[PDB]
């Protein structure tokens, strides 16, 4: 539980301080190696609790560090730790084994690249535990080192190459946007580049310091102490006057623990117990798998449940969901689409035949447009190929680019629609389908266009009968504090101000979309309870009364499922796209919970 860190030691000295610490019980969870391959420099964290035997080896040429590694992995250890310092030819190595049980590593120092680290590793996601960017920088080297990602855990690592260099403080600030993203390593080379790694995993409260003299560093540390915060990793780089660091503190040593939280009741099932237990059991084995935090599940009969489970796989510092917590909806947002123009057909404010631009009063640059109908939008029919001409939905930065405004302002719904008229269709209307977001945005803006009533108000006083169904809204800042958290890796350029250059969460404008024009089409949230509930009388899939089929939703920080089949409704709701594979989910959606329901009859 005890820390104990040295920085700027000899080889000499770094064997004395580990054979010592080593010997009163502590373990190494950090080397770095840096400076002149002749006199290399070492930083070290010891943390004093038990564990598997260990070997480490410092001032070693690629030879010994090969010979070393090789001889280590042939009795059953793992490559925990790998530092390199010097030019390619001359290069010295250091490095951690532990006597570990791990399915896969992965480990090559001899890259010329980073990103050719993906042939080494074939097809397994891994998590990157070891890198130093060595070599010079006209002949640059990489050792890096990756464990299997067992846990499917949420990592990024940007590198920089010969040819590009990562802005540190912008891609700090970036990663760290994202809610519990924080760093876990701050890599860093002879010619003072940080490669930095982040998790959003939590060691409790953390800091960082980068671009340290040992001076600066140990008053840092000091500070650090005081506010109990200790050493979990800290990296050298550069020789002599030019020696600096970088260091991560966290409150614990290492990540919290998830743990197991179940909420809502089955109620309306022949063995309410007897189906909690298998349905429990199949979502908790997906969620330990695919590492997925946060999930809802829910059955309906006629627009009434009959069952809620509401399920948290997480550490301590997230919201344990309740069955009326709301997720992003993704695509599934479509549904109240399709029901509201369902509602102006049959209320004969609208025609399934009605031409929409001719309506609008817009002159399309195809004539084909001038074709497109109600039908043809609901139907993804109306000529919009986005494998062909890209997809508009996540095309509002561009959008907003190319106004007479020139980026100043944000792209609206109307804005989209007018820079897509002005394009040529992809196909003629009719022909075939092909799955659109634009087609339910236009229709969207043709829902506001005939009532005069924005569409989240038409929603609330026509279509949701009282349903909490809500705009996700866009703004990172909306969400900091949310019971639900909409999980991705992911960032991007920002659309809502298309002038900053800062990169924004995939899930806050990072996906290219700006929800608030986005309503008709996947920027809506609510319950899967809500979900199973509206599909009772409402087209899960095209348009009407309840029909059996399914509707499925992809965002950055979501996927939804629902599904009419037979007498009940049932949703499931996840609070990320991230699991394993498409495979994984489809397991679950397609077989699991179906057989789940087959096996575990409604009451009689
Ligand atoms: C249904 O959708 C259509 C298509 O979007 C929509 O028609 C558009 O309405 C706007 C008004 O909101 C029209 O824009 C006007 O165009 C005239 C010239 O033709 C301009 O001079 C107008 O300027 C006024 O508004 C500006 C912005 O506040 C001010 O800068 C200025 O001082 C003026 O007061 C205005 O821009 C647009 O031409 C049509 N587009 C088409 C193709 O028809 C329609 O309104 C929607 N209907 C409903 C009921 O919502
Ligand atoms: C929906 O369809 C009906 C029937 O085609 C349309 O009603 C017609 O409207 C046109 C234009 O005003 C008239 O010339 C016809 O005489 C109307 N027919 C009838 C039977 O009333 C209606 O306009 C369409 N709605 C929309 C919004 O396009």
């Amino acid at each position: 539980s005890h820390v104990e860190t040295y920085y700027s030691v000899d080889g000499a000295t770094h064997a004395e301080k580990s054979k010592a610490l080593k010997a009163d019980g502590y373990r190494i969870v950090s080397l770095s190696s840096y400076g002149s391959p002749d006199s290399a420099n070492y930083a070290a964290i010891w943390v004093q609790e038990e564990g598997p035997s260990f070997e480490i080896i410092h001032d070693a040429d690629e030879a010994t560090y090969n010979s070393w590694l090789q001889t280590w992995k042939s009795r059953g250890y793992v490559s925990t730790q790998v530092s390199a310092t010097g030019p390619a030819e001359n290069a010295v190595f250091a490095g951690v084994m532990e006597n570990i049980n791990v399915a896969n590593w992965f480990q090559s120092c001899e890259l010329e690249n980073p990103w050719a680290f993906s042939n080494t590793t074939g097809n397994v996601d891994v998590v990157v535990k070891g890198f130093r960017m060595f070599g010079t920088p006209e002949e640059r080297r990489y050792c890096i080192l990756g464990h299997e990602n067992v846990g499917n855990e949420q990592t990024t690592i940007q590198y920089s190459t010969p040819s590009f260099t990562v802005n540190f403080a912008s891609t700090f600030e970036a990663e760290t946007t994202k809610r519990f993203w924080r760093p876990s390593r701050l890599f860093l080379s002879e010619d003072h580049i940080i490669t930095p790694s982040f998790a959003d995993t939590s060691v409790g409260k953390w800091s960082h310091a980068v671009d340290l003299t040992k001076a600066e560093l140990k008053e840092k540390i000091e500070t650090e102490r005081a506010k109990g915060l200790y050493p979990i990793d800290i990296q050298g780089g550069g020789s002599g006057s030019s020696e600096r660091f970088t260091v991560v503190f966290a409150e614990r040593t290492s990540p919290k623990p998830r743990q197991w939280n179940v909420r809502g009741e089955i109620t309306g099932f022949e063995d309410n117990k007897a189906a909690e237990e298998e349905v429990d059991s199949i979502m908790r084995r997906f969620m330990e798998k695919n590492g997925v935090r946060q999930a809802q599940f829910a059955v309906a009969l006629e627009g009434k449940t009959i069952a809620e489970r509401s399920y948290t796989w997480a550490e301590d510092d997230r919201a344990i969901v309740e069955p009326d917590d709301i997720f992003l909806l993704a695509s599934v947002s479509k549904m109240f689409l399709h029901a509201s123009i369902d509602w102006l057909v049959s209320h004969d404010m609208l025609n399934f035949s009605t031409p929409v631009y001719d309506l609008l009063g817009y002159k399309p640059a195809d004539s084909r447009a001038n074709d497109i109908n109600v039908q043809h939008l609901l139907d993804h029919s109306a000529g919009y190929d986005r494998s062909m001409s890209g997809d508009p939905s996540f095309m509002f930065r561009e959008i907003a680019q190319s106004l007479p405004t020139k980026g100043a302002k944000a792209a609206t719904l109307r804005d989209v629609i007018e820079y897509v008229v002005a394009k040529p269709l992809d196909f003629t209307p009719g022909d075939y389908s092909a799955y659109s977001n634009y087609c339910p945005m236009l229709l969207s803006y043709v829902v506001t266009n005939i009532t005069g009533v924005p569409y989240l108000d038409f929603l609330e006083k026509n279509i949701l009968d009282g349903l909490n169904v809500r705009l996700y809204e866009t703004a990172a800042s909306k969400h900091t504090e949310d019971r639900i958290v909409q999980e991705s890796k992911n960032t991007g350029q920002d659309p809502v101000h298309p002038q900053s250059a800062k990169l924004v969460p995939g899930p806050h404008g990072g996906d290219g979309a700006v929800k608030e024009e986005c309503a008709g089409t996947f920027a809506m949230a609510a319950s899967a309870s809500s979900l199973a509930k509206f599909i009772g009388s409402h087209a899960v899939w095209g348009t009407g009364g309840r029909v059996s089929s399914n509707r499925d939703g992809s965002l950055s920080g979501a996927r939804a499922y629902v599904e009419s089949r037979g007498t009940i409704d049932w949703a499931l709701t996840l609070n990320t796209r991230e699991y394993i594979s498409e495979t994984e989910f489809d397991e679950l959606r397609w077989y699991s919970l179906p057989d789940f329901l087959s096996a575990f009859p409604i009451a009689g």
